[PDB]
């Protein structure tokens, strides 16, 4: 059965839709607001260098803190986000932070070259600067391996919009109180997003895909907090973050 999506199932797509075109800049404006990138000799990738250096770290946190502004904008329009209590809606933020970034970065993304492409040369991200910023090759990896798979899959902005919604509002998050709530926002979304695959998705299991990768985001979350909690003991290292990264992350 292919049954149409309701006129509240188009207002939720419309509503997401406009939530994203409102939090996300696809020229990247905003860039050269941040600490400038620094790319520093490291052809070998060394692991002692790059934690004396973390040359790309004060402008990945600020590009990170900057992408997590937009997410918590972006959050507070999903459809009964604001229902939430506050503790549970901040408990939500912080444990998907990492995985929306992962998502929502994969507009910039590039197949052609496999890096994240955001806008003139400083502004063109590669592995070896997510290595300058202290990280290592079991986070690296997968990520790479995650942002083709998605790319492949070739979402609608439709598809894109739910998916990132979607992973915000999990019940199953430490620390959730109201997961029945959670749930039942989440079910809503999940509900629009299958309905649209089955009526608007023209062929050539894009959602049980969409699924893998919600799985996915999990796995690179615990790899993402394993390596955080390293980087944390570098001496001085808080001064190259920020506030929020701070409070999201620590
Ligand atoms: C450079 C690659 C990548 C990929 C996800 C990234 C960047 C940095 C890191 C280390 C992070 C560190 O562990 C800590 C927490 C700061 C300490 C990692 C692991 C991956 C990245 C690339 C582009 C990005 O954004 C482009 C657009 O979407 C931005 C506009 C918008 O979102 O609205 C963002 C956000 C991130």
């Amino acid at each position: 059965l292919r049954p149409k999506l309701s006129e509240e199932q188009q207002r939720i797509i419309a509503i997401l839709l406009d939530a994203h075109h409102k939090t996300y800049d696809p020229t990247y404006s905003d860039f050269c607001q941040f600490r400038p990138p620094v790319r520093v000799n490291d052809g070998g990738g060394s692991v002692t260098l790059e934690l004396s250096q973390l040359s790309m770290l004060p402008h990945l946190a600020d590009l990170v803190s900057y992408s997590i502004q937009k997410v918590i904008g972006f959050a507070k329009m999903i459809p009964g986000f604001r229902d939430l209590t506050s503790e549970d809606q901040i408990v939500l933020l912080k444990s998907s932070a990492i995985e929306v970034i992962m998502l929502r970065s994969n507009e910039s993304f590039t197949m052609d070259d496999m890096s994240w492409t955001c806008g003139n040369q400083d502004y063109k991200y590669r592995v070896s600067d997510v290595t300058k910023a202290g990280h290592s090759l079991e986070l690296i990896e997968p990520l790479i391996k995650f942002q083709v798979g998605l790319k492949k899959l070739n979402l609608h902005e439709e598809e894109h919009v739910l998916l990132m919604a979607i992973c915000i509002v999990s019940p199953d998050r430490p620390g959730v109180q109201d997961a029945a709530l959670i749930e039942a926002i989440q079910d809503r979304l999940s509900n629009t997003l299958q309905t649209y695959i089955r009526c608007r998705h023209p062929p050539p299991l894009l959602y049980a895909k969409m699924i893998q990768k919600l799985a996915d985001l999990r796995s690179l979350n615990e790899e993402h907090s394993k390596q955080y909690r390293c980087l944390s003991f570098q001496p001085e290292c808080s001064m190259k973050l920020t506030p929020l990264v701070l409070e999201v992350f620590g």
